[PDB]
């Protein structure tokens, strides 16, 4: 939302009012002077600063969670080429959920309907079996440590090796809490709220505060002053989203593409 | 809020002194703005790292919370793995694993976990629960037993006993984190002392802020102190991540959604 | 005599001077303004809010590293009462040093006498070998692991099951090792050096700045500045040595009678 | 940097040459409101360069990870099959084609002259055939590892030994992608680069008022401190960037390549 | 050092006062406000800056730390797990030892040969020290003798492993401590905040006098010395295994992990 182009221009307009009423101050006897706007508009400063921080902290660790889903399918692929080299039939079975496993979680977190990626990699018997789950991603790491417990059974796999693949899907659970954590716990709105309000009524004084000082020169100073906060607020829009679909936000769809090429071109029988 | 009250309070304070500042003179008290300046400067740069610290507090309380919810899935999930067909001790194990939320809860909240742990467990295992001090640690005391069990009946090997004993780590792990973020708040010489000289700060604010002002000083002060004062109490608020106050965890949704996710669908899975 | 006191009226009585000498300004060619004040006072609360912020993790590790004894511990007689439910000789064993581990931590990160709480726990072939040692709460640890070692070597503990109880000893490792680290490295002195001068210094100068400026208000606001100041120093200072004896500091003391009684609970005394 | 220091010399001249027509035309500037958006641009830098340089040390601990995952996995070969030197080469090559490998991705340079000197030319091929070749040569380091469990040669349990420090090498792969397929600000670091320039550039007319001839020299000075921070967050912020000092990454691939050719005895040179 | 330039600051505001009256006449003025804002930017500079610094030598002691808690797990797991190979104890012990030292003799980059001769035998030394990294090769060599215990039947492979683990910490706190010495962050922009803040100490009198007359030395030293203060003590800091007043006394370190693993494996200083 580019409302930083509607109060740039609001704000334009808030000086020209203020040149224009600039006589009518003294009669009243309203006076604003620049000192305590900049204490005010200091500690702004400050606290946005700490808040853009807790923003930035949320989208870094969003981008590491998906980045762990990659490593750790990744390595996942690995020891099943290099501790069961024969078995493709399994190579491929385990490679479909850890496929489904991405997919599904982007669907989660876009609230959007996973059937049909889910209908590309999987059986129709284990979709039902995923979608029926009120947890459905939770359930793919469920049918995909089967797999992996299969192989166990078998002999395929000793306690050790199963444990060695188990540690992986461990971390994709880590993926997944995290992910849910982070889509259910926004950085606190008092924030934001506390935040947007001192920002806008700030921008809005200020033209009036520096009027005193700068007689025509208050437009293109208190245009700058307010780009400055506003800009610096709206970083913080921009990062509160990760999982959305704005140009800003994660582009999961190219992390899952990403993810699925990787596992594919891991196999194929090389 | 008991913001609005300040605020409210900051407009009187700001009124008496626009019709004080003739009488400065008269009684001999000069106040300037940069000393205030100065002092306002000061407290917002220490609200600053009051309130980062105070966030601090929130996110590992939301993270340590956020690991029951993993650790527990991962535990059953291993269950189902590796010992498909045993589901009475899927179906024992997580009923402990709910209690474990439900009574870490109460534990934090310093409510009665009676209710909760009857509707969950025999009440056989709700008196020894009870019987405990430490009853959080005494639900994982008991499911490490019913792993035991399964391993001493040869059901599990070592190695994969030890996967499991490693989830039950985890939650030690987060009794632990969250007992330390209970017991243990942040000194109260931080809030006690940064409260007062917020509001002393805000309260003379308007007599040094007349002299510049003149009228328009009861705004340009309650604007001033809604900021310092928002920023305090939001601190304030987030420093207690278990507490009732808007800001904090929800911690009923988190276990309604532990137990909706172990306890799904009747608790069936497939294989 | 509360020393925060006496600053601040030591510095009610520097307003005053400066009241009483402000018509010597002009003649002894002293002319003090706010503005400097502002940057040096600005520049020293920045530096204030970061040497704070240290202090500050400094206490939340401390915290931490107790945390850790109390987990590990309970996960410790968690285990052997799940694998080896019938050998409660052992437990009894086990549980003592875990006990006996804690309050000697505590005894000397308080550099005080461990004796009395070692004698209560354990019998005196160990407590003077413990004590013998200089690093007796190490010793603890390797004697706690002598029992886990023998009922390995007695064929009790598999190697795996004996794996899961050393990563628990490890883990108290980390913790004896953090504490010493905390007790002898302490946040550089020059963080104290520095900002106890300059915050006493600034607060001293500087009626002598607002008096040009604030006349016969110069005490309430020169009180009011220092107070804010001398506040923030001083939670910097009792946040910085977390294992002291003030009532400010950890209740190490508490945090090991909750370990005891934990480790009771859970073995049925 | 030094084309807008110049740049801010020749601004500060227009503004001595032109303070006379414009401010008595009834535009003013004071240095007071100029203060207050320096003192916040430097807030906002400060942050700013805080999220940069964590950005740096990641990189640093990371590149740190390889020489670290390599060095133990090579002494691990060593302590568990002293004999078996073929084997040690082999992984040794792979590790080595692993770390340069990893910084030709991340520098967009031409991995190739270095997995010919590294490697048989058949795995060249495999290797420049992935999308993803840094992976491919993680996996074949993996198949190293698997043959010799699959000979016997090791244990389930001594395979997974050398199987952890694979997946540190993963770990170390894909954070190191994250970084350079980055950043997370998604370009406001070039608003915060402007904000900076003009901020610059309008300042001596700020300034002119209360030093006119000083101008210059005090502008130039306050220039130079924001344009120093904000060019060291950006060279921060970009450990792989197309601009970055390649002497450290270069640095650590030759002592990882010396190392290991040290603990394979392959050093010094024979008598 | 610190008191070099504080003098030099004495001086330069006896030149501002002495040469104010040449300042109507040649025509500058030098006002507060902008030495203000230049003064507070630098400031927050300094505080992130320092805030770095102390980061860095925070984690160095801990890296530290991890040697004497890894060294003293492996002895005790030696010791719990194979009491009987007291032989391999102390060989071990000896590299241990000798990793601590050659530790600090590469961080400090001195010559290992003295310590290490007084540790081990001379055949081992040649070995060591031909290595480009004489602590990777001494932790290769303790792993040798675990592994050697390994194919002769005395340890599992679960317990060979548990103590690979822990040559696996020391190679990470060698790692950690390569990473930290050899992590002067650009060599230029270290420099740049040192005239920085020289150049701004030595031109506030200039701007103070106009205001401040002949107080002008007082303040300007007070402000320079604030700012001095911290930005020497990030530079300490910054380099912690150099021999500064305030970085890491690795010999007394080295002593106490020496006398750790020595009262450990029965042997007396
Ligand atoms: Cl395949
Ligand atoms: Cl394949
Ligand atoms: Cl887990
Ligand atoms: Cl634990
Ligand atoms: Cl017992
Ligand atoms: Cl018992
Ligand atoms: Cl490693
Ligand atoms: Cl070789
Ligand atoms: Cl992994
Ligand atoms: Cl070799
Ligand atoms: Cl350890
Ligand atoms: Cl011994
Ligand atoms: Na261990
Ligand atoms: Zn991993
Ligand atoms: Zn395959
Ligand atoms: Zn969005
Ligand atoms: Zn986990
Ligand atoms: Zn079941
Ligand atoms: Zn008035
Ligand atoms: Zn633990
Ligand atoms: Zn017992
Ligand atoms: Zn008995
Ligand atoms: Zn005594
Ligand atoms: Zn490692
Ligand atoms: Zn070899
Ligand atoms: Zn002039
Ligand atoms: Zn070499
Ligand atoms: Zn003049
Ligand atoms: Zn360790
Ligand atoms: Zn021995």
């Amino acid at each position: 939302l580019s409302k930083i182009i509607f109060r740039l221009l609001l704000n334009v307009l808030m000086s020209i009012i203020a040149i224009i009423s600039y006589q009518w101050y003294e009669q009243l006897g309203i006076h604003l002077t620049v000192a305590p706007f900049s204490l005010l508009g200091i500690a702004i400063a400050i606290f946005l600063g700490f808040r853009n921080s807790a923003s930035y902290s949320r989208f870094v660790e969003a981008r590491n969670l998906w980045g762990t889903v990659l490593i750790a399918e990744r390595t996942l692929v690995r020891q099943l080429r290099n501790i069961l080299p024969a078995e493709h039939d399994a190579h491929r079975r385990i490679v479909s959920y850890l496929v489904a496993f991405s997919w599904s979680l982007k669907h989660q977190l876009r609230k959007t309907d996973p059937t049909a990626d889910l209908r590309r990699l999987l059986p129709e018997e284990r979709v039902t079996e995923i979608l029926a789950s009120s947890m459905p991603t939770n359930r793919i790491l469920l049918l995909a440590g089967n797999e992996i417990g299969q192989l166990r059974e078998a002999g395929k796999l000793s306690d050790i090796t199963y444990g060695l693949m188990d540690n992986k899907l461990d971390e994709l659970a880590h993926v997944l809490g995290g992910c849910e954590r982070l889509a259910t716990t926004p950085v606190p709105f008092a924030y934001t709220l506390i935040l947007q309000r001192t920002v806008y009524l700030f921008c809005t004084l200020l033209p009036f505060a520096l009027v005193g000082d700068l007689h025509y020169m208050t437009p293109f100073v208190s245009v700058f002053i307010s780009y400055t906060f506003l800009s610096w607020d709206s970083l913080a829009e921009e990062l509160e989203d990760p999982f959305g679909t704005a140009a800003n936000d994660l582009p999961l769809n190219a992390m899952c593409n990403t993810i699925e090429r990787n596992l594919l071109d891991m196999t194929g029988q090389h």
